[PDB]
């Protein structure tokens, strides 16, 4: 095996993932979402069982198709090498009902995936991973997104200044996006805020909150009421709940 | 190394071992602190023997009245994340009995049942959200993922020590306990959760005493629990495509209960 070892390097460290511009995706369901949403598939790896769905995948996705022994597939029956898109902020569409999420400096890839799943499911339009972060294309992120990665554009952006240039430009085409930070001890209960406006929701780190550079640029900062001093919420759970509040207002009136 | 060491190491694997020994491992100065604060008996306190020893570790050692063993750093990498964080202290904590009476039941009861979880991390996450949003207890049904799995404990971020969590094999024991609470004067309603549920979560009355049922990641709620439900509720979704992780869903709905209870809207 040789080109196999290039595929194995994509599981481990993100340096090699970035240079090749591609990543691993497993499961008939995730791959089909990738095909359906226009993501390129350079290679398609497959085990003797084979499902009805996996079979239909082979005779429909017209790309390089390679058989593998059960041994080497590490427990999945299909794996795809998928073309990683460019990190363009215009992949996120901005309309009058904008609802987006920024995740500030996350250390948990699992948490990124979770946010994508939740933002996809609750009708948000895009996610931004800002700053020195764990990789959107890390397998823990791909897995826990559950295929939402392909329907909900996640864009990676090292500088917070580049996010502000895009936001200000969206503002210039009449779309009054408000930045809404989130925090345990904020100035405004989450259910008192008007989520019917175009909204970019800023979600903080697991150990630090939001950076202080993001708290300054926030128009408003909202909080979910908590039972006590000792308690707080995980990033993905908290963000799910706020996104849900937004949907509720938008549906309620 | 030691035969003592091998018994503690075996507390990382299957659930039956921890149950029969009546103990589990708590890793880190902070979660061990919350165990001592909320009164969990500590049987043994292990620590680094070629010592960095921080102030916090040192305060634990001289404050907790228990057996105290210096251990070599290598041994102490029993579990952390074989990648993230060797702990300088690890406690052997006593596991409480699986008695539902540990969950207090009042007129404004709010409880959660998690039905045969596949993933232990999800349990701890629910423990942490239920704790933080004012739920009064967690029940975990089945012999799947275990409340006292290291991933569950780690994931609860200490909340395991303040929010009572009880394991039950099957619905039967839970129903005996619910009917008993109803007879004593608290009309607990069983509320199942499902993407295709009978009514929207914000159209349901969460001010009433509630046991909220959260299903598992790949199967949802079992058919036995759907049959026992007084009602089913749903977070509306964007399409027929995505769905929600169980802890995330449970957090959204616990939050909804909290919102209604801040009396009104
Ligand atoms: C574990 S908290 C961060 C810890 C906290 N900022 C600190 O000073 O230690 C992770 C993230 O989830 C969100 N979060 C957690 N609990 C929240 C709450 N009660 N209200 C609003 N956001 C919350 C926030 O966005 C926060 O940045
Ligand atoms: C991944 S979901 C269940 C999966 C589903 N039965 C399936 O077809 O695979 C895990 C649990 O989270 C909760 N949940 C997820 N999405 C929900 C939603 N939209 N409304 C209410 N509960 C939801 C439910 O308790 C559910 O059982």
């Amino acid at each position: 095996n040789a080109r196999f070892q290039q595929w194995q390097a994509l599981l481990g460290n993100r340096n090699k993932r970035t240079r090749a511009g591609e990543f691993l995706v497993m499961g008939v369901r995730p791959i089909s979402l990738a095909v359906e949403h226009g993501w390129p598939v350079r290679t398609l790896l497959y085990d003797r069982e084979l499902s009805k769905w996996a079979r239909e995948l082979l005779r429909t996705v017209r790309t390089e198709q390679i058989a593998m022994a059960p041994d080497l597939l590490m427990p999945p029956e299909v794996v795809a090498v998928v073309e990683m898109p460019a990190d363009d902020l215009d992949r996120i569409p901005v309309r009058e009902d904008f609802l987006g999420v920024l995740f500030d400096r996350p250390t948990s890839p699992g948490n990124i995936g979770s946010i994508i799943r939740s933002a996809d499911a609750l009708g948000a339009h895009g996610l931004i991973v800002a700053g020195h972060a764990a990789d959107v294309y890390d397998p823990k992120s791909v897995r826990s997104s559950t295929g939402s990665l392909f329907s909900l554009p996640a864009v990676r952006v090292p500088s917070p200044g580049e996010v502000m240039d895009w936001v200000e430009a969206r503002r210039a085409a009449g779309t009054p996006i408000v930045l809404v930070g989130t925090d345990e001890h904020g100035d405004c209960d989450v259910f008192d805020f008007d989520f019917t406006q175009p909204t970019l929701l800023l979600i903080g780190n697991e150990t630090a909150g939001l950076s202080n550079a993001w708290r300054t640029l926030c128009d408003y900062t909202v909080s979910i009421p908590m039972a006590g001093s000792a308690s707080s919420l995980n990033a993905a759970n908290a963000a799910t709940a706020i996104l849900y509040e937004a949907v509720r207002q938008r549906i309620s009136g």
